[PDB]
């Protein structure tokens, strides 16, 4: 497994515009297009990131394009990020995924905003980080994916995506 089947699997893939579960637009592997309610603002903030006109419509390699780009965008960010940097380089390769997929998720900032249950994961408490974490509007909002995502904390392996 790793983090592009992972995301996959969280993610599914859409190629024609839809509302994620916070109902703002979106496309293909959980690619945000835009937070305003107009779908109009969508279709162009589509083209523009697509560089043609789509319609609202992309193809399976255009999906992929973009979510190759936001997968290294959300790693580059966790990289640059003072308070997400020390986290990243302190875990192992299976967690350091579970890292990306909350950034990718919520962006760089939401996740910042998780500083007890970090600064748990970073004293490899992974008994007390999974508790932490399942206290917050994430877990309430999105329980399944939540519960995968700390399950991989808890426990550093795929089980959950398995
Ligand atoms: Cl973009
Ligand atoms: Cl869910």
């Amino acid at each position: 497994m790793n983090i592009f089947e992972m995301l996959r699997i969280d993610e599914g893939l859409r190629l024609k515009i839809y509302k994620d579960t916070e109902g703002y637009y979106t496309i293909g592997i959980g690619h945000l297009l835009t937070k305003s309610p107009s779908l109009n603002a969508a279709k162009k903030e589509l083209d523009k990131a697509i560089g043609r006109n789509t319609n609202g419509v992309i193809t399976k390699d255009e999906a992929e394009k973009l979510f190759n780009q936001d997968v290294d965008a959300a790693v580059r960010g966790i990289l640059r990020n003072a308070k997400l940097k020390p986290v990243y380089d302190s875990l192992d390769a299976v967690r350091r995924a579970a890292l990306i997929n909350m950034v990718f998720q919520m962006g760089e900032t939401g996740v910042a905003g998780f500083t007890n249950s970090l600064r748990m994961l970073q004293q490899k408490r992974w008994d007390e980080a999974a508790v932490n974490l399942a206290k917050s509007r994430w877990y309430n909002q999105t329980p399944n994916r939540a519960k995968r995502v700390i399950t991989t904390f808890r426990t550093g392996t795929w089980d959950a995506y398995k």
